[PDB]
């Protein structure tokens, strides 16, 4: 009945943050001991939390807040399969999806007198066989050839995770695997990208027919495999696109048995998949306890990604997710990397009113990561009601955005440096997927990229005072009244994630890091990270407009009665005019 | 004299406090308020009715615009006055789209020269060059027609271009090359592998992974390389320019033949020549063209005319110009970009709504928000006013967004129930690829559009606890859980409804936003035209570059390093085996 804002540890953070606002990051960053403590190590990476507006004592108080909210107990309940999604009375078991086969019995999770891991591995073995058959040409097209194209039909959670992993991993797969490039082997300009096992993967998400146009461009139905991805199998957009692509396939494929060879589905709904006409062997199910934004580790991602890259690569991705899941569950709070990332976020949002998060990966191949983190974070934590079902008014999820570095530096870093304070989350690697270096160059292209990774973090934290600007004006000679424009106040926070390499295992580590961070933060915020009641009103209202459009376009009436406001009426009139 | 102390500003603080007590549901039942807040211009409507203000408060926002002398300031900008006060420079992106018939009437004199003569000189050069590439008059080193175009540029040197490219490509492929008619659905037989369909790539990042993406499946012999940089010094663009030249050099061995595959766009004539580019292969622009306002210059007009034809690009310029004319001449109360800027300013200042979601209900607009992000945030993300005084009031909002309906399954959960985020919805009456099947209740475009109207209403009106309790008599959810289904409403939105996305309309949309940002900068009393905030990171990265060179090559230098305790630890890990 009392809110998290009333806990002793919450009230202490209010006091400590007030003192922290008076302190500079410049002073903290000159303490070697604080740096050595705020730089956390893992086998594959470093998480540098030193450019955060806290002393080690304040961080210890954030850890004390996590204990008071019983974060460990809550995370454990989630992993155990307890019904922690309280508004839907459902389990949250995306972590089960990546438990390896050797642990099927030791790490068993019982839901309705059945070990869920048996269902998990049943589908994974099914994906492994199917993807191997497509890649070996055992499962062929209606014209008895090897499939070349894959159209994934799905929106939100049914494609965002998948496309992030796809885009992140495609060049590692093409370069290190198909082209056999060794790590740090430079200027691989002779690499071949038009070869066997290079699949043309397309994501059809929007109901806008322009997205169908993009999906089908230069594509032959005869070479195309269609994967319909939908948890519910009712989503207005996915289903209109699923029907549209079937009709598109039907333009060339005339026999139903041959058409069946070109269509596969991923859902929790066996009835609706059959009603669509997808064969039982062509349905790769997942379960209700898998939230859409936590679904990439299920058939949602594992099916298209294993076709594209091979199952073995996807098994290593699952292994990475699992190792990070194990760290999340077992590590003490004070040394739990996702927990400390969640606490930092919670601290900035609550105690400094920093209501934005910039996801800035210094890796072009991570161009689809932010779009995934946007759903995972905003749809989970963009809540108004607490776990005690009480409407709350304190800060919930921040607004997430970002572009890969260095791109963002020439777009919106101007604002991150001199406008509103926006905590940044920087992600970097020690190695490239496509190393470049020329003898005349001062640095390798990857190093050039990385100079920015380190520099931006420092520029944000330290700034440049009026006095330093005045000093550098002795040579520049700008009209002295204009010098205020060149001041950088500093004290702008950043986290640095530095991994060694972006391989399938590390990509899984990165995914679980964020999934774990969001789960931890939801419990810190005392909200349900697992529901999405906020998307319902817009669906209801759009069905009314759909019926109105059908009545109006067909110059007729129906059983539906419409009560559109004065503005909607004017714009609908213009919209439906010749 | 800061904005917060002006009479009209204090009055808006008072009026906004009263507005917080009023519901959009009540305002949306007033036909007269709706007729007034729905503005019409040519083939488009701007619906401002789902904004938390009465006609009387909007009139006070118009009174604030008069007190800040918005009209005078916009006019000074168009006239070529040095309004970029920190760099003592003109702001003349509007000059780029003045048509040839207005070269003299609309003349702008800078250093005893009509700038429009330089504008049209370059446009005539682009027209000839793009026609020659498209007709195969200007050929490759193997005397064939170019097929690929690699655009090397970052920030303002590609964002506008890629927005327009992605927005227009299918209109060009479908209505022009495939001759599709508005009355025709299901154009599944359209051909996309044909003569004037160029393979356009954007190489922006210095990350070699971006070079990998740019060159994938590309033959040097078929590839034209456009190096785009205002300065021609940018660390990333120049390293990529040198990297692609070496890549071209792998197959192209003679300098004269290599010259045929490289063109540049810059304000720097020395640096483009010292790079090795021929003067007839340099399509210049000017210092008074800000990067984030540069698409209407050779920056966009050169690659876009190669891809789509100059005639199409001339129509795009005409659209920018018509909206520029509306921006300059329309009365404040009826000025679309000014009213969009005032609304934004009102939400940010008086309601503390520090975000803007750019939500186009058109997949072809997938690169629009990335452009609007720079245009808005790099212009207005400022800390110091035009009187050179550090300020602490709100400046530019955080801009983000994804095309509709995609965003609805990503972050609208938060827009509906989390923090209030004013939305800017953009829609069209027609598709670039209309689809309709006889068994379907609606055309795919109509299905998309049901959401456009519905989301705006859902946000404005909401659903009370009582309405949730009423529909639970049948639903039968455990009553304590009903609070989760409450939608508070009063969440603002602007609706932009255009008839069609053609080259002309795309220009109207671009200038609408450019005009909005210019108006807002003056409302905020900041310089929208400088970017001093990007300098510190460049300086610090050069230090790290030198350090990397000295350490990787195990050799000392004249450079001295003072890295903080954290940078030292991570650099050691970064450089270790
Ligand atoms: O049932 P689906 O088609 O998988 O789509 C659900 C997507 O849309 C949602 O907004 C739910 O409606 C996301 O949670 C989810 O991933
Ligand atoms: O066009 P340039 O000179 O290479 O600079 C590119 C981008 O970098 C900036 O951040 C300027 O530093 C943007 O204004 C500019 O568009």
């Amino acid at each position: 009945n009392m809110e998290i804002t009333n806990l002793k540890s919450y009230k202490e953070l209010v006091t400590l943050s007030a003192e922290e606002k008076t302190k500079d990051l410049k002073d903290y960053l000159n303490d070697k001991n604080r740096s050595e403590s705020l730089i956390k190590k893992f086998k594959n990476f470093y998480m540098d939390l030193s450019r955060q507006r806290y002393s080690e004592k304040t961080l210890n108080k954030l850890v004390e807040y996590a204990e008071e909210v019983e974060l460990k107990k809550k995370v454990e309940k989630t992993f155990m399969g307890e019904k922690v999604n309280m508004t839907e009375n459902r389990s949250v078991l995306h972590t089960a999806l990546r438990i390896p086969i050797e642990k099927i019995n030791t790490h068993k999770i019982i839901i309705d007198n059945k070990n869920v891991l048996e269902d998990v591995h049943g589908v994974l073995k099914k994906i492994e066989k199917y993807s191997d058959d497509i890649r070996n040409g055992v499962i062929k097209t209606c014209k008895n050839t090897k499939f070349k194209n894959v159209i994934c039909i799905g929106i939100g959670g049914s494609y965002l995770g998948t496309e992030f992993v796809y885009e992140a991993m495609k060049y590692y797969y093409y370069n290190m695997e198909l082209n056999k490039n060794e790590k740090d082997q430079v200027n691989n300009f002779n690499n071949n990208y038009d070869q066997d096992n290079v699949f043309n993967v397309r994501f059809l998400a929007n109901v806008d027919p322009n997205d169908v146009n993009r999906a089908i461009q230069n594509l032959d139905q005869y070479d195309t495999l269609v994967i319909i991805i939908s948890k519910t199998f009712t989503t207005a957009e996915t289903m209109l696109n699923a029907r549209s692509i079937k009709k598109w396939l039907s333009l060339k494929i005339k026999d139903d048995e041959n058409l069946s060879k070109h269509m596969v589905a991923v859902s929790t709904n066996l009835k609706l998949t059959d009603e669509f006409g997808i064969s039982r062997d062509n349905v790769f199910e997942f379960w209700d306890w898998v939230g859409g934004r936590f679904s990439v580790t299920s058939s949602v991602g594992i099916l298209p990604l294993s076709i594209a890259f091979g199952y073995k690569n996807m098994r290593n991705f699952l292994n990475g997710c699992h190792d990070m899941d194990e760290h999340f569950l077992h590590a003490d709070l004070k040394e739990n990397i996702p927990v400390l990332l969640a606490l930092t976020s919670f601290y900035n949002s609550h105690f400094f009113d920093y209501k934005n998060v910039a996801i800035l990966p210094y890796f072009q191949n991570l161009l689809k990561f932010s779009a995934h983190i946007q759903q995972l974070s905003m749809e989970s934590n963009g809540k108004s009601v607490d776990r005690n079902n009480q409407p709350i008014h304190y800060n919930t999820c921040q607004v997430y955005f970002g572009e890969p570095g260095t791109n963002g530096q020439h777009s919106f870093y101007q604002l991150i440096h001199q406008g509103q304070v926006i905590p940044v989350e920087l992600i970097g690697f020690k190695h490239s997927h496509f190393p470049i270096k020329f003898d005349k160059e001062v640095v390798s292209n990857h190093d050039e990229l990385m100079t920015n990774f380190f520099a931006q973090a420092d520029a944000l934290a330290i700034g440049k005072t009026y006095e330093q600007v005045k000093e550098e004006n002795e040579k520049n000679k700008m009209s002295p009244e204009l010098l205020t424009h060149k001041v950088f106040n500093g004290n702008r926070p950043s986290t640095l994630l530095l991994f060694d390499e972006l391989n399938f295992y590390t990509c899984g580590l990165l995914l679980s890091l964020y999934e774990s961070r969001i789960v931890a933060e939801g419990f810190l915020l005392n909200i349900n990270s697992f529901d999405q009641w906020g998307v319902e009103l817009g669906k209801v209202l759009a069905k009314e407009v759909r019926n109105y459009f059908n009545d109006t376009r067909n110059q007729k009436k129906s059983d539906n009665t419409y009560n559109f406001n004065e503005s909607t009426k004017i714009l609908l009139n213009y919209y439906l005019s010749k």
